[PDB]
């Protein structure tokens, strides 16, 4: 684990699609220029990781999945000075090189670092110099979304991580790595929820729940939580939801129930589920004139919206990592948590050994968990 | 309260052109004004009403883009008097509802059908018509019905304008110009130094180009499959012109390459499945904004990834202008030469030759044909 030397450690590898992850012993090369090798302390399983193991979806194999985590810097490549061994950090799929047009713009959190703009899931599958830091059984392993946290040690670009509070609880702040930040920021930054406004959140998993926390912090007077899984309602309400609706138990489309309940629709809707149903419902349930729909989750490649709807005032946009300038914002979210601005503990339903990663996956696929904290 | 006998164009049924008929225009009741139409244009929306594939009501007095003068006002009306120059419009501002009070929209509670606005405001406020022809009551069209020497509109559908206004040009403010102009300024919210793309170069797209220029855009790309529309687009500010028919690559890729990433704002003033798709594709990632103005199809398919990567989509209704309050100002701006509406008028024809104005429009030979009496 010493600097400059290759590290051998446990990691979950997906040798191919539609298969369960395999606990292997891999070789993690040392960081090259502008890279940082991190000791992953805690990591969660995000549906996007599972999505990668879906035969119906495009992906690269073999690969070290995982991208939501927190850890400690083990070593930094040549020329790196903003990071040093011992620092607590949180990597993320959304880079912020701070040295490009996109990074300079206050209108986006995208970065010129990103290359693929049609399949973000298969981008950042290798380091800058198009090579991998991972090796297992003489084979080269693909990185995932610039993070690959399903390994006790991973190497990431400097543009893909932030140093956080020295006293940050790595087993909770790891949620800031993707899930929490994405939903929280979708409400605050992308949808731009305003005080006294009404909101609708579709999908009550970690993202949807964080979106609710965000709407609450933003001052929404009413937050309608929608999910086909009634179990998700208690946690939703505990986080600020004022109304809960299960499309499965309604005789009318859920968007028409929301419209009636609010006498015209909500000011802001956030789809944190992403199905054909939710995407359409998320747009329909907003008020005409100024209704705003924000796409957060997306299980489908397209959404179809009537021309008359946009003409009559409905707007549609979407988020990428909650609209946060990652490097600058992540440290702030960690501080907000330290100051108890929101409670990340309510997002953790399970905590298993890394070896039990496949069980963490099943729990999620089965919708029996929000987030499962995996530790090595 | 005299009943006026005049000529007007009536659409008796779908699939048939308008007919010049002698009609009886009843006097204005409460909160109403009887206008003497001085100049009116045919808008593609007027033409669509007679298209079998489109929802519409019959019989009907079509038209909604015009300018005229007050012939007589209804009981209690004080904001209008005979002789005042006025401009009616489909976007009402009754100033008696919740929507009118809201600074986040220019919609109005007077509107009732939000799925088919073209068949809305088909009758006055008291659900009765002011038009009669051969013992038959005729529907009004979008609260205006300008294809008549005289028409009656709700007070919420008109505004008094500058006494020295050239009704022969300011009539464009009744719909086409206001919508395109406002789409750029109010809806897309074009910013100084920005790059824009305008699809469809008819009266709306051209006005959108004018809007983009006034808003300070530094680059305005004009796209149309009809190259004959470019000269005027350039005359109004277009910096680049692209004809999809003459490009081997999809026009959106050409726009993206020509701008190294796309434009900041796109405005679709054509409305086909292709332009709507191109309008979104050609915007930059991160903050690209597509504003739907024209719409020939009921739906638009947006890739989920586009929105996630920063592109946004919205639409305009009468250019987002609070009609009653804004219309008078647009007239003043023209008076002050803030922009020149004369360029939008390509032809002039006697009202009775309305069907010829319609044919010109369908041949793509015109922007706006003024119909006079
Ligand atoms: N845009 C961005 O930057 C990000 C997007 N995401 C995406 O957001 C989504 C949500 O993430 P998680 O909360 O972690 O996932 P999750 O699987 O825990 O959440 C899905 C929830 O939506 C519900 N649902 C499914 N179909 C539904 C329907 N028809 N109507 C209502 N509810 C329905 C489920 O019952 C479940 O509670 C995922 O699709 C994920 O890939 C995650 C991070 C960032
Ligand atoms: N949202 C709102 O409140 C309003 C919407 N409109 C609508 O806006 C649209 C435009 O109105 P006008 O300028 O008066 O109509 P128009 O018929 O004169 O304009 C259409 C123009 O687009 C071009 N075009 C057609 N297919 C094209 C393609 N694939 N690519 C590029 N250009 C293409 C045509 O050659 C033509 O020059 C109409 O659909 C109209 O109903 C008009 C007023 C207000
Ligand atoms: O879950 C993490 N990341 C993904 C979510 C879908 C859009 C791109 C980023
Ligand atoms: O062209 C004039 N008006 C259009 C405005 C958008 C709705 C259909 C009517
Ligand atoms: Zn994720
Ligand atoms: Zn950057
Ligand atoms: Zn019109
Ligand atoms: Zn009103």
């Amino acid at each position: 684990g010493t600097q400059g030397k290759v590290i051998k450690c446990k990691a979950a590898i997906a040798w191919k699609t539609g298969s369960p992850l395999c606990i292997e012993e891999i070789e993690v090369s040392p960081p090259k220029a502008c890279e940082v090798r991190i000791q992953v302390i805690a990591t969660c399983v995000c549906p996007t990781d599972i999505n990668a193991t879906d035969p119906k979806k495009k992906a690269l194999f073999p690969v070290v999945l995982g991208h939501e985590c927190a850890g400690i810097v083990e070593s930094v490549g040549p020329g790196v000075t903003n990071f040093k061994p011992g620092d607590k950090v949180i990597p993320f799929f959304a880079p912020q090189c701070k040295r490009c047009k996109l990074c300079l713009s206050p209108l986006t959190n995208l970065c010129g670092k990103l290359r693929n703009f049609k399949y973000p899931t298969i981008d950042q599958e290798l380091m800058e110099d198009r090579t991998s830091r991972f090796t297992c059984k003489g084979r080269s392993i693909y990185h995932f979304m610039g993070v690959s946290s399903f390994s006790q040690y991973t190497v990431v670009s400097e543009a893909n991580l932030a140093r956080v509070d020295d006293e940050a609880n790595l087993e909770r702040v790891c949620l800031i790595g993707c899930g929490f930040s994405s939903g929280y920021g979708a409400a605050i930054n992308t949808a731009k929820v305003t005080p006294g406004s009404t909101c609708a959140v579709f999908g009550l998993g970690c993202v949807g729940l964080s979106a609710i926390i965000g709407c609450k912090i933003a001052g929404a007077s009413r937050i309608i939580a929608i999910d086909i899984n009634g179990e998700k309602f208690p946690k939703a309400k505990a986080l600020g939801a004022t109304d809960c609706l299960n499309p499965r138990e309604l005789d009318k489309p859920v968007q028409d129930v929301i419209t009636e309940l609010t006498a015209g629709g909500v000011d802001y809707s956030l789809d944190c589920a992403g199905t054909a149903q939710t995407l359409k419902a998320a747009v329909d349930c907003t008020v005409l004139g100024w209704g705003s729909c924000t796409v957060v989750g997306a299980k489908v490649d397209e959404m179809t919206i009537p021309t008359v709807d946009v003409i009559l005032g409905r707007s549609i946009n979407g988020t990428f990592f909650g609209g946060w300038k990652s490097v600058d914002s992540v440290p702030n979210l960690v501080s907000d948590y330290k100051n108890k601005k929101f409670d990340l503990d309510l997002l953790v339903t399970h905590a298993l050994p890394f070896e039990s990663i496949n069980d963490a996956i099943d729990l999620m696929k089965e919708g029996k968990s929000i987030r499962t904290i995996l530790t090595f």
